[PDB]
């Protein structure tokens, strides 16, 4: 049931923030824990910051704050091309329950195409469930992002799901869940953009998780 | 409660008019004082007149009409836009009680969503309280209003509240108050346009007034 898998997701969802050690912190969106000390994070959460070298990442795991230097995390791309969503290893965060086997398998993709799905996310800390229309998929989809107030750059997403629905700023990073019980309400991917009245998310499959169990 | 916050809004509401320095004043809608000499004004109140040369802006505060020339007003934005609602400083106008801290905080918007709200406004001095349907939010909302006289215009709103309710001409500029007691019945925004059974208001947050007190 949508609510069963939604609860698993909820338990692994954390608030993601960026800043300088001993300085100011800006909470930006969400990041999803997937296994042991590995999480999925949308790249625009940190891409447009002025100085990556002295960047510190901040996580809020149910009221406990953890932090790590950007120079101490291991990053892994899901695929080749524009960095849209990445896998990030955080050693100082508590072990996450393995939910890898709940994501959709590369082969099961058409069985999720054309149906409804639910976005399981949080807005500034408050849990929300957003309904998305019949999902379509696009090989490469574009959206517009605004740097904290002002400028607007165009960014693309590779292999994106398209749902119709109204957003709310800060929803980025949530997990998309299919309503198809035939495929065990698989997790389809991560929310990256919302615009006119269309919600866009990147497809993330069971196969993008192989390199994480390899030693170094 | 809703009555307490509604009271704070009424005391800061004034009428907005346009006219020449030695003629008759055309009153058009309401404006809301937020702090000191600053006011929240819907931009359609003045943006469709093309002779800024002899134009005076008028404000009725307690029976006295205060004015300022188009060529003298300081106008400021809330996010980056100007097509919907603007802040306007009028040095000549008597000081307004600071109500900024009664507006909703950004991180609390989800708690105002799906709940009822009350619109506090005036139509020619006449006070009105209007219940608005369970509120919904929209990224951008388009409304084509006959607002002028017989002229129709496009009014597009960024981050807008949409709700079921009934209107009247001249209600524009009034404020939306939340029925949610756990967020202290926060002011949610400013009424921009209304027509059949839909009312549209712009979202205004506490954080938005950072631009003025500095
Ligand atoms: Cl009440």
């Amino acid at each position: 049931s949508t609510l069963e898998i939604a609860g698993l997701v909820r338990k692994n969802l954390v608030q993601f923030g960026v800043g300088e050690k001993n300085g100011s912190v800006r909470w930006v969106m969400n990041a999803l824990g997937v296994k042991d000390d590995w999480l999925l994070v949308p790249s625009h959460a940190y891409k447009f910051e002025k100085d990556y070298e002295m960047m510190e990442f901040y996580f809020n795991r149910g009221g406990t704050y953890y932090s790590i230097s950007a120079g101490n995390v291991v990053i892994q791309s899901l695929d080749v091309g524009f960095q849209d969503v990445v896998l990030m290893k955080v050693p100082t965060i508590p072990k996450f329950r393995d939910i890898t086997q709940h994501f959709i398998k590369k082969g099961d993709v058409p069985r999720a195409l054309n149906r409804l799905a639910t976005l399981v996310t949080t807005v500034n800390g408050t849990p929300m469930l957003i309904s998305e229309g019949p999902l379509k998929m696009e090989e490469k989809a574009t959206y517009v992002h605004k740097k904290n107030d002002g400028t607007t750059v165009d960014l693309t997403v590779d292999q994106a799901w398209r749902g119709k629905g109204e957003g709310l700023p800060g929803m980025c990073g949530g997990a998309l869940v299919s309503s198809n019980q035939s495929i065990q309400n698989a997790i389809l991917g991560i929310h990256v953009a919302g615009g006119n009245s269309i919600l866009v998310a990147k497809l993330v499959t069971q196969e993008m998780f192989q390199n994480i169990d390899k030693k170094i």
